[PDB]
């Protein structure tokens, strides 16, 4: 009897997939983990006076 008829259309799958643009995709200054090119960051307490 289910010629295909009783197919329901997808709402939550449709919606998880939008979702997506919410779970990554963030501002910078909200992910305060900002990456640095190269060792400028500078870790080493050779020469560290303070």
């Amino acid at each position: 009897m289910n010629f295909g008829a009783f197919s329901i259309n997808p709402a939550m799958m449709a919606a998880a997939q939008a979702a997506l643009q919410s779970s990554w995709g963030m501002m910078g200054m909200l992910a305060s983990r900002q990456n640095q090119s190269g060792p400028s960051g500078n870790n080493q307490n050779q020469g560290n006076m303070q």
